[PDB]
């Protein structure tokens, strides 16, 4: 049996096979010696034998608010963030390494970038069982895991006071670089960008932009509905968007993601990035009246890029925490670490990020409660409304909690079943030896993933093992912080990639991090005091309650 | 006027553009203050005052063979060489940021592939003169300035003792980074991959790879002739090639690089490379026999990828230098430094690079003397002579000085007229500009670049201003250093885009620089011990006089 189903290389050894029997585990710069890298060096034993465990960082980071007013006042503030951007990084492998077709590393790999990347290689398309060496041979039925542990029986709201506004949010941003290849198959995505590029506003290629541009003044095309502002329809920019058969395109918005047309949230977002964009084409043409439109377009885009990558840092990277660490977006902090300015967006990424527990029962606007299936390819609601009252409207509603068990709504449910469907065709491994690679102990029993008896005691039935319960699963049934949003896992494993994602753009890097790359102090300003309430209020007219926090 | 045209920004401050007549520098991070970024700080004033000139440098390190003999056997010599490597190294910028397109930082230049970056942007279109503020308003006629200073009258072969080995060497390994769209033209590259990814030896595109691979034991696909291996026939790997027309297919050598039919010098090294992949190929199904074509095939590749690194840097880097200082590649050097595993080739390399020079007046084999017309699109010199009685003839005849003037012969002294024209469209800055970004002082007239007083006349009479004098032909006109193969200029310009380009590759990042990244210890040591001479005589019956070096 291949020797490497057994996993025998600990601390981010390699396991390299060798004749027909044997193999090898390479522990370079593990930390680590020995046949499987587990004897650790002096200082290595140190580091861990010294490290409070998540549990009790999260306890102190959530709470203590005076202590932490006082530091967030001090140096301490960027002192901390900083360890975090360092330490929470080192995580996540650069230049990338796996992909669906390598479990090695390889030029094909490294440079075919329609690829998902992974962090831990496939299991063994010849080991013993589907998780490796432990578990059944057969794994439960994706439907019937679904409809057992992640159907929503009763609404469990999210404790943190998340609200839709958020979730619309989470949408919005993770569409620009999550985005699978259904042409090709599961382990590849269209997002060749691979992070924050902001392509889900201008495109995913040259020819989609070029349709959605205005070519005059930088601005990006629209049209005028009730002296409002929204994206321009199909007819003006003929690009291809996902609207169900029977929608004429002078009804369709034209926006850069294909499948943004298929929920108000989504399209409401698309419209507030929208204005923005062509909002500072002005202040820069202002600025430089020799520009032309590529100059005040690509720089345009640069500063909404900085934009984004704040907002997502200080407001939205704050509430999922719950901490009262001050979170600050400062690139200089990683100046004097040795880190590298690049991304790839990892399919063990994909799917943790595949929080669907979040959406609601009904969508309240107002006295008005609607339902999905008036919610969802809903081409009128925005239009009709308006961006300040939907804006106040997800706002105020709260989304649900995410980590926990049986809180999908019905209705996207089937989502859930295709994320397990894909990661066995991925052929994930499993959910304990995440654990370990993101520096996690592994779980004993699924009573002490599951904070309890019930659960467990079937959930343990089904698996055979804890040693063979899946990532995803995994990853939505643990238990959550006391008062949280979801836990651990999500938490040690969904930051590194979720960080090193954000300060390993381009950008951020001390050769662009200039004010010259805004076009002034004007764009860079724009970009270091970014806002939520900012990007909304100054492009609507009036300003409505708009937070990432329930009233 | 545009006040950018009198480029006013030192230090690599950024001139932006404001209002229809004002402009702003940005200095950050220069080390200088100042509206035009000229006021340096404390430390950025000794720095500067105590560093020795190049000419000084170049002195000593190519002196003293004795006390170097010790210095090389010290640990010194990686403490230098590193110190070569990040110096070096700093001078190019990563991310990228300009290209043809953009002389500003954009999401496009960094992202669009097909671009050659640009180190300085370009002359802006509205300037005075061609060069910006200083010369004529037209510029000399290339084809002129190319029969008047460049037409090899004499050949003046190298002094160092290159030969035409290390020529052909030169060509092969730049045209795997070097490929112009001629479809898109200047400033399209079709070597996506920036570096060494060994393209010209598997294909510059996964359906050309496909087409030259065996599908077997991880094997590039070849055939026999003479008892010997050679690559394939374009009927047996249905590959695009440019060979004459009238030439069929089964006389044409599939190989990866389009171009390389048209030499047998290209031919010789495109048969010793392919030779080498598939025993390394059969080195590794040795020690894995569980391994397939694809694993075997990537991680031949990257055993080459090493050697390739390594000689190009212990041999060839070493040979251009001429100095006594021992170049150790060793990626390990680089670990504690912050460096960004990451490159572009830059259009101001392309030329710079350009070395045409070298070819000599005839290509002796022997007691046969083969003409240009005779050597040209040989389809059998390669096959009719083998691997060694080439590599010795190439190995003892001596290649022509690069720099120094009046040494490019007739037959391809087209090229260089093309190269002037090219810089044009490229829309260059002044060679002046180009010594002042790489840190030299520039030249304060004709006769100080040349190291006379006829051709610096003349030059004089034809630019106008040496303000105004063009990067290719102040690359090509300026003095060499002593007994040097070119000078100054060629040297500091020419080895950060020579050097970053190799340190940078992914293979040299901790994350790869693992011996299971090769298939264990001795795909390592393959990498680690690399050698011209192991190169060819592993891979012929005999082995013939192999070096950079004229005997
Ligand atoms: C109205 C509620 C929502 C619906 C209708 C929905 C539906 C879907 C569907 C259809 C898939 C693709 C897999 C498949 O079923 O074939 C998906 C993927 C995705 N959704 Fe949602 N989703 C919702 C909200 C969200 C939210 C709030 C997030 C959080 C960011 C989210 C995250 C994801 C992610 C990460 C993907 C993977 C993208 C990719 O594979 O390219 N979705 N969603
Ligand atoms: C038999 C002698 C040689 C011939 C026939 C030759 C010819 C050429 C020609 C035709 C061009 C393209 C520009 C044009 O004319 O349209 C060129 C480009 C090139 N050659 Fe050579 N060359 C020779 C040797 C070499 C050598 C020894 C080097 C040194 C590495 C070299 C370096 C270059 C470079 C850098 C390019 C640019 C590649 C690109 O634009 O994609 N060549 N050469
Ligand atoms: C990136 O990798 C994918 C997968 O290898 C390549 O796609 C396949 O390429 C081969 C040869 O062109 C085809 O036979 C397959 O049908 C392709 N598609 C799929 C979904 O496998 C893709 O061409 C590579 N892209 C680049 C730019 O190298
Ligand atoms: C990279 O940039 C080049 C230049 O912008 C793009 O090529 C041009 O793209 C537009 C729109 O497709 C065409 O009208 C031109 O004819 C294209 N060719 C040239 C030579 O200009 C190219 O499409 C970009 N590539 C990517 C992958 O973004
Ligand atoms: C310390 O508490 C937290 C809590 C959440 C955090 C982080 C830290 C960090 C980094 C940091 O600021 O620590 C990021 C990137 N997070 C996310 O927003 C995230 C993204 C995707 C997923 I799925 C889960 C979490
Ligand atoms: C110090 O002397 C030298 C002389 C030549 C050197 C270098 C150093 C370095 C780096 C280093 O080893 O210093 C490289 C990369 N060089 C090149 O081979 C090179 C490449 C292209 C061109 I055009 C010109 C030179
Ligand atoms: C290495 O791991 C394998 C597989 O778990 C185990 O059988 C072996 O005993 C281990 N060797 C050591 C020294 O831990
Ligand atoms: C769309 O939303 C509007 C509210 O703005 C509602 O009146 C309409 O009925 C919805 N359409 C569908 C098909 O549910
Ligand atoms: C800045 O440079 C411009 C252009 O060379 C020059 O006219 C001006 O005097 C400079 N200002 C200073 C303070 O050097
Ligand atoms: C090609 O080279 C051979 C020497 O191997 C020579 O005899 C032959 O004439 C050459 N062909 C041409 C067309 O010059």
């Amino acid at each position: 049996v291949n020797p490497c189903c057994y996993y025998p290389c600990q601390h981010q050894g390699i396991c390299v096979r060798f004749g027909l029997d044997r193999y090898q585990c390479d522990c370079t710069r593990t930390g680590y010696s020995g046949p499987n890298c587990t004897i650790p060096e002096i200082w290595t034993w140190l580091r861990t034998t010294l490290r409070p465990s998540p549990s009790f960082i999260h306890f102190l980071l959530t709470h203590g608010r005076w202590l932490w007013d006082f530091v967030n006042a001090t140096f301490i503030r960027d002192t901390l963030m900083r360890l975090v951007l360092t330490v929470r990084s080192n995580l996540i492998p650069s230049p990338p390494t796996y992909n669906i077709a390598h479990d090695y590393i390889s030029w094909e790999s490294f440079s075919n970038v329609s690829y998902y990347t992974r962090i831990l290689p496939s299991v063994p398309r010849d080991c013993p069982t589907p998780m490796g060496t432990k578990g059944k041979k057969q794994l439960p039925d994706a439907e019937f895991l679904s409809r057992r542990f992640l159907l929503r029986r009763k609404f469990i709201p999210d404790p943190q006071g998340t609200n839709l506004m958020f979730a619309f949010f989470a949408q919005h941003f993770t569409h620009q670089f999550f985005k699978t290849s259904g042409k090709m198959g599961p382990g590849f995505t269209k997002a060749l960008g691979h992070g924050v590029d902001l392509g889900h506003i201008y495109g995913d290629n040259l020819e989609r932009q070029y349709q959605l541009r205005l070519f005059k003044d930088g601005k990006l095309k629209y049209q005028m509905l009730n002296g409002e502002v929204y994206p321009p329809s199909v007819e003006e920019a003929p690009v291809l968007m996902h609207y169900p058969r029977g929608i004429p395109p002078q009804s369709q918005m034209a926006v850069g993601q294909e499948v943004f047309g298929l929920l108000p949230g989504l399209m409401l977002y698309a419209t507030i990035w929208l204005r923005e964009h062509n909002r500072v084409c002005d202040l820069l043409k202002a600025e430089h009246p020799t520009w032309g439109d590529e100059q005040l377009f690509q720089t345009a885009r640069l500063i909404l890029i900085g934009e984004t990558i704040k907002i997502v840092i200080e407001e939205y990277v704050q509430q999922l925490s719950g901490y009262f660490l001050q979170l600050k977006f400062d690139p200089e902090l990683l100046f004097g670490a040795q880190f590298q300015y690049r991304n790839r967006i990892a399919m063990e990424f994909n799917q943790l990020y595949h929080w669907h527990p979040l959406m609601p029962d009904s969508f309240r606007v107002g006295p008005q409660d609607y339902s999905y299936e008036q919610f969802l390819f809903n081409t009128s609601m925005l239009v009709d409304y308006g961006v300040e009252a939907l804006v106040d409207a997800f706002s105020r509603q709260p989304a649900g909690r995410i980590g926990g068990g049986r809180n999908i709504d019905h209705h996207i449910l089937h989502v859930a079943v295709d994320v397990i469907k894909e990661s066995r065709v991925l052929r994930l491994q499993p959910f304990n030896e995440y654990r370990k690679r993101f520096g996690m102990k592994p779980y004993t029993s699924f009573q002490e993933l599951t904070g309890e008896k019930e659960m467990a005691a079937e959930l343990e039935e089904l698996y055979g093992d804890i040693d063979a319960l899946e990532f995803y699963p995994g990853l939505l049934l643990e238990k959550c912080h006391p008062n949280s949003i979801f836990g651990e896992s999500m938490i040690e494993m969904g930051a590194p990639f979720s960080l090193k994602g954000l300060l390993g753009n381009p950008i951020c890097s001390p050769e662009y991090w200039k004010a010259s790359t805004f076009g002034g102090e004007v764009g860079f300003n724009l970009v270091k005091t970014a806002t939520l309430k900012k990007l909304v209020c100054l492009n609507t007219k009036t300003c409505p309650y708009v937070s990432f926090h329930v009233p």
